[PDB]
């Protein structure tokens, strides 16, 4: 039962509060994250703190206090980090993959596919990929953000099982843990409330980040990354700290994602493929596309119906509107041949569509 | 209460029974010592295995199975292991020194004295001396070996307190393990006897090595590499191997070195450094030397009388004859600008002499 | 025609005069001589600067003036030095190998030999040798030298063509170049008399490697390290700076070597093993071996004579008496066998011989 | 959704009915089965005709028609066939093991863990096993069994999810095609029953080894070998010939195996692996391992009790007795320093238990 | 004089201790064997060192230290192995026959039967038996042993006239020949004692399968494997290594083999078949066969009785006891055709038989 989990790495853990990284927790980690990796499961790591990587690495320089001085150091700490992770990864045998993701890139229909196919390839080659918001063309209330909602997105984007947050916290306390002894950890969120909101006054934005991966059917676990051992409690279901249950299926998600928008256009589908497609719920090949209608690009979503018109099933296209006419009707190993390209042998995956 | 240990690592321990090195139980290794080392303990560490780092580094070669091709691969693999330690030491913030050693430098006086110097000087820099035997210049005799007499030989240098020998058994048995289930592991050994020699049969080296540790009044413990936290356990003195008691005390050994060989030289002293040396066992500065007779070299043992001629002392020389006549009378500060050189401000340090 | 070129690189070329490795001029050097290697020539690198390499690794910390701070740095710039070289070198795809030598080892009969074989074999894999002093076990009046001596006895050992000493000053000269302008630089030098090292005053140490070197039958070449594309002008021949013709020839310093010591055995040939000998001057095989007398270590010059006594060669064994005595008779491809190891084919090989 | 199917092929499949192997055939199957093992998939082979390859290395020589003849054929046209699987599979890049297994095998508690244990780490580690029967101990009844009963045996051993056997037949048919035109192909069957016995008069033996798969809840189908597609379309479910459905459920077959012998022992188990057990049903560790009680080999089913004696599950032991008092409250890393010796990190796998 | 001979070679033979398989090593043993095959003795090969050639065909991948791997790489290693042997024996113009064998399938009577058949036929057609152990079915402590009881066990089944097994060592020696040089070469021992399994600490096995070997009449000898034509010396007589003389005869062995067990049946011999068996010591022939009593299997020992029920002879029978009674007093022509196979034209062979 092998299941994706994602690990969220702040400042405050990787650095312990120092000026520099704090190496030995981060070994831990890695150990642990290694096991996992080595019991079948796959991890994804979203990690922060290259500005203290880059202020080691450049041995500390005096700088002004500018926003300037800040892209620097993360424009630098982003190579040195990606260094030191995998260094620390190929002592049990991993190798690291380096995404560079931003919002915006999310928000897109085409990089969406394409993040999701790199990152589908990188875990299916058994490499841990390593995600960082790319600074150079962010924003100062982005760099606030310390990839929160980042996380919750690639989590999204991987289709993972759990996703753990660490912070330097226990987790969610009833009232405040200094001040009333009675103040408790709470256990299991079934929803986040706006009671909860208030409870908790970048704490906010770990529960904005719950919640989206909750409303997207994910376990969202929030942990102390002190605690050891904290990874395989989390992987083996043990309660460790604040959890939050998915509020949906992940099919759900997946209805809401290809009913979101209209369709931006309309295949011809024969009748082979048709009952491939109802029958056994298979995916469909170029070889079945009988006639392609309207303009589209790759990763919006069509409308897939039979000779008789009939709509059948409603999927994301893999290829553009004008490279699915010329593909249309050959054999999935021509696709190179034609265009130059091939984005795989199958026009619509049997995950990406929805039949009716 | 800091104490000195000596840790030693067979190719077993280190590559696990593979062709190449394993590095999580390294860094698990390492992490125990870096926690010694954080404790305020001194470690040194004897390491093998440069002809498995030379196999890896080079490509896996087919070389043919001769000598040559072994000094090959352990010259590239000394090289690649020192680096591989200090990239594992680094992660605890702890710096590495390389010493490549021989049994005829610890045979040699001078040699000797100079390899002292400079694991002393390693220590007290808080640095973790990493000590190998010099293949570029030795026989397979020795290489067979795998440094089980260069580790007491260490031991005996850097003045350690205890001695751990990593091996891949528990230690030793009355019997055999596997045919008798009634065998045990031996806790204590008081004195290494021709019984305890004939029940092991290459557990013989180890038992070599622990009875010349044991004879220079160093404690000498043999435990499994797999063992968890085996080195902190050690270091508290829980038992959790097979223990040699040491058989004489370190003043024994001292006046065993002093008085293994007959004088060299002798040298005349004035009678306030004679107070200082009998009343308060001090050190001696070539300030008190007043004339210095016979020809030696740094490290010789020296005869030291007063005035009138009676013998006070026997001490180890750290200058030869030469320098020691060209600075006899001369303060501490001098020595560099008549020599062109120092070794220190001592002539004779207290902890080389025996008062009589 | 693939020659043998040892470079020696003192610590002033490799730093510049500052208190740090330069590594543009190492790495210009270091192309040339990936050039030369992939023309097919066979080089041997005899450096310095370990404790520069030290200072820098070590942060350059505030440590006091003593020789123990000297060879404190040197412990940990010995592994930063080698990396260093070995980055270089791997522009180039060229390997890299550590070999730590000291005079002793060079005079002892056994150690030399077994340094040559290891040489050897990293020339042979087309592994550059890096050979630098042990400073573990080295005085400080071996520290002042700055390998100097250690390049002409690695010269000797790696039996080089060409010894070329790179160094500040462009050669010799004949009176001050500062002082007088006619002064001019000597071209070739026939002979290191006496005028010669009253015209030069540390020069002195490298007109004695010289002397050491010519004596042997090495051309000694001493140029500025800064003159661009050095070394390939020295191999082709050019002038570059003062030249020091060889005074005898190999063959003379082999009889040198072999007649130096009365021979400590002698073993009897057989008729086939003679007429190998005597007419083909081929080496001796363990086979033709019949009676080993005397007792002799390994390296040892030992007598040969027939089965009717007369002497035909005198040569360095490669085994020791009781190996010899042992093996003899049997087939080469047995030694491993018999011994539990082996030091090549032959028991006394051609070119360690002199057929009388 | 990987699934394993295994694959038999008859003597006439592989050779068509000639005296020779049929080469287009086995590369057309090999293509598909190489198409399904590209799609994620694992798969096994059981392969027969080995006579016809000795054959045909021997040159067809003129052999008497002796069971001795068959034998000698059989033990050459082993590496013979094997060799040409291994041909056809390094196409598509794709590694070939051979496993020789004989029914008493099976009945073996230790060998039929041995054999299971090394066809699952050779189907995890991407690679096809071919599985054939033994001929140098079996007798002639056995080699008129044609594999089939050992394709089922392996079908078993494998936790296959279908059984293919190909035959020259389309099926099984209602009558005799040839005599009543109205003789149709049946398509399911859901119990092998007596008239269904009598209406197939190796057909009988394709019978028994379906109705044993089915009883072990394995889907089982009988095929034309010269089917276009064969493999594809009955890993996707399409209906290509007689398919037998699984009579009863994977775990009624590993209860019916658990609980087929009375516990040949007991151990004691702490509470931490008990709830560890009950709760999540995790494996068995040598760490909570209190008491072994009984004598008992690995792979006999044994029973587990907690501190306070209650039977709490019965499950098959992957050690020995002696082995698991030996290790017993031991980290697993231990095992193999104690014993010498592994047999995995477990003390019983969770799907070897029944949690009672 | 056509003798048959049984050769090991151990896995140390096979690589010269490397990780790969030196194959100038086996084919020159090879060109022994083919010699001597051509001079028309009979050859039959135990082998080890499948892991090599597994790890050699897989690349060397990066597998985990666990028998597991062992086992997948031994299932490679088994046809990668019996290829080469086939490859380097058609250089001399000789076919290779496999055979997989196990301790259990000795330790049955039909089995060994089923075997001793193959092999006898493998030999009578000039085909060379290879001879390996089924990894697929053992354990480690099978593996452990290297093939040493196997080589023994294969020896008596072939009825060999010697046992050769080649090792590292030159054979026995009184005492070690590194610490003694008197130590000398043990050429002959008539009975293994304790004295001689305390001189020799795998050794052991080898003297195990020594004792075995002789017990049951087969010379064996000890022998290194690296010394030139050791398999025609041994063949010619030539002492090359360590002697052990056969301590019994071949007919003793033949009577403790059929009087092991008391009869599992008895049949009714008539008068000219009795005739035929003490006159004439002939084979008794299913002619002759006149009642068949009780029920046994192919190779049980059964008892054999004239008309008057006098006992005549113990034998092993070729049939089982259905099967001889069915074909009882008819002509050896017709077995085929009443049983559908044939075990041999005899009922009971002259050489399975013990007259009395």
């Amino acid at each position: 039962d092998s299941q994706t989990l994602v690990v969220k790495l702040g400042t405050s853990v990787l650095t312990g509060g120092s000026r520099r990284l704090n190496r030995a927790h981060i070994v831990e980690l890695v150990r642990q994250c290694a096991q996992l990796h080595a019991a079948g499961h796959r991890i994804v790591i979203v990690t922060s703190g290259a500005i203290a990587a880059g202020r080691e690495h450049l041995g500390y320089p005096e700088l002004p206090a500018t926003i300037a001085s800040k892209q620097l150091l993360a424009a630098v700490g982003q190579s040195r980090l990606i260094q030191l992770w995998e260094q620390l990864f190929s002592i049990y045998g991993i190798h690291v993959g380096q995404m560079l993701l931003t919002r915006a890139d999310m928000e897109d229909r085409e990089r969406f596919l394409n993040a999701r196919d790199t990152l589908r390839a990188l875990l299916d080659n058994n490499i841990v990929p390593v995600i960082n918001e790319n600074d150079a063309v962010a924003t100062a209330e982005i760099k606030v953000g310390d990839n929160d909602n980042l996380s919750a997105l690639a989590a999204i984007l991987a289709g993972a099982d759990k996703l753990l947050l660490l912070t330097d916290q226990k987790g969610l306390y009833t009232a405040d843990p200094r001040s009333n002894p009675q103040a408790e950890l709470i256990k299991d969120v079934y929803g986040i409330d706006d009671a909860l909101r208030a409870i908790a006054g970048g704490m906010s934005t770990k529960l904005q980040a719950a919640d989206v991966a909750c409303r997207a059917g994910i376990d969202t676990i929030i942990a102390a990354g002190s605690k050891p051992g904290v990874i395989g409690d989390v992987m083996e279901g043990i309660s460790v700290g604040t959890l939050f249950h998915a509020q949906a299926t992940p099919l759900e998600n997946r209805k809401r994602w290809i009913f979101g928008a209209p369709p931006a256009g309309e295949i011809t589908v024969d009748e082979g493929a048709t009952a491939a497609i109802l029958e056994r719920g298979s995916s469909l090949l170029p070889k079945g596309i009988k006639s392609v209608t309207g303009n589209f690009s790759r990763g919006e979503v069509i409308r897939i119906c039979n000779l008789e018109g009939r709509d059948i099933a409603h999927g994301v296209s893999r290829y553009n509107s004008d490279a699915l006419r010329r593909i249309a009707g050959h054999h999935s190993q021509e696709i190179d041949a034609i265009l130059g390209y091939e984005y795989g042998p199958v026009a619509v995956h049997r995950d990406d569509m929805i039949t009716r």
